[PDB]
């Protein structure tokens, strides 16, 4: 079921924890390091 109704297109890099995406792939590292960089809550073993 394709409900493309907000985005869901033109997308290149996504984050497998936040669904984040980022217009550039740059922008998108400095996001992961939050995620590859916080307390240890549970084994993401990526
Ligand atoms: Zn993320």
């Amino acid at each position: 079921g394709s409900s493309g109704s907000s985005g869901a297109g033109k997308k290149l890099f996504k984050c497998n924890e936040c669904k984040k995406t980022f217009t550039q792939s740059s922008s998108l590292t400095v996001h992961q390091r939050i995620h590859t960089g916080e307390k240890p809550s549970g084994p993401s073993s990526g």
